[PDB]
C-alpha cells in the first residue's frame, strides 16, 4: 500500500508469524500456497535461498511428498520497530509416517527485517499481501 | 482477504471490546471506535456514557476458536473470560462465551489516525454475544 517501516505493535506481529509459519513448515497439502506466499512476502535475494530447495527433480516436494511433514510452533516475538527489526523464537516439529511417534523437538531463533513497500498488485496478491509486508533479511540459529 | 487476515481482526476486536484494561482503556476505545460501524459502536460506548462510566477490576480474555463464513463476513468466535478486583488477592471463576459478528473491508476514510490499529478498512457491522455452560 504505502512505502513503510512499521505498522505497529500487533500488526507486525501478525504479520512476522505467519511468515515463519509458511517459510518453516511443511506440509504436502499447502506447500504450493506456503510457497506462493513466502515469495510475495519477500525481496528476490531473500526469496531466492529459499525457491532453491523447490527447483529440479530434488526438489523438497518432489522428494519428501507426504512421508513426512513439519510442524511449527510460535514462542515469542520481539519487536524493533523503528529499526523493522525482529526476533522470533519458535518451536518446530517434524514427523515421519513410516515412525511410531514424532521426533524430539527443535528450537530456533528467527532474526528479521521487514517492511512495507508499495508497489503494484494483481488480484491473487491483494489475498496473500495487503500492506506489502515483505523480508528484507532472513537468518535462523538454534537455540 | 484470506481466512488468517480476517481472523486476526475478529480475535483482536473480540480482545478489544471484550477486555478491560486501563492503559489499555485509552487504547481499546479508541480502538474499537474505529472498527466498529456508528450503529453496533453505540452499544459498546453506552457502558461508560453519562456520569457513571466504567482501576479497581479488570478482565481479560483468550481465544479458543475461529470458525468462519467467508460469503457473508460473519464469524463463529468462542473465548473465555476472567475478572479480577484490586482487592481480591485472587481471580475470579472464569466463564465461557460464544459470540457473532459483522464484519466488512469499505476503506471510505482513513487517516493517520488508523494505520496502528485499522490501516485496512476493517470494520464491524453486527455483534452479540451469549454465553455457553455445557
Ligand atoms: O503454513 C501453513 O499455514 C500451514 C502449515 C501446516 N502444517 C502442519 C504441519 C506442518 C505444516 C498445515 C496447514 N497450513
Amino acid at each position: 500500500t504505502r512505502d513503510q517501516t512499521s505498522y505497529g505493535d500487533e500488526i507486525d506481529k501478525f504479520w512476522l508469524t505467519q511468515y515463519v509459519i509458511h517459510r518453516e513448515s511443511y506440509d504436502f497439502y499447502s506447500v504450493q500456497v506456503d510457497y506462493t506466499a513466502v515469495g510475495l512476502m519477500s525481496t528476490p535475494n531473500v526469496a531466492e535461498s529459499y525457491q532453491s530447495k523447490f527447483k529440479g527433480r530434488n526438489g523438497l516436494d518432489k522428494v519428501l511428498g507426504d512421508s513426512e511433514t513439519t510442524r511449527v510452533k510460535i514462542n515469542s516475538v520481539i519487536l524493533d520497530k523503528p529499526h523493522g527489526v525482529a526476533t522470533i523464537r519458535f518451536t518446530t516439529v517434524r514427523r515421519v509416517r513410516s515412525n511410531p511417534v514424532d521426533d524430539q523437538p527443535q528450537r530456533w531463533i528467527a532474526i528479521m527485517g521487514y517492511e512495507y513497500k508499495s508497489l503494484a498488485m494483481n488480484a491473487e496478491q491483494r489475498y496473500v499481501n495487503p500492506l506489502g509486508f515483505r523480508v528484507t533479511s532472513y537468518r535462523v540459529n538454534p537455540e
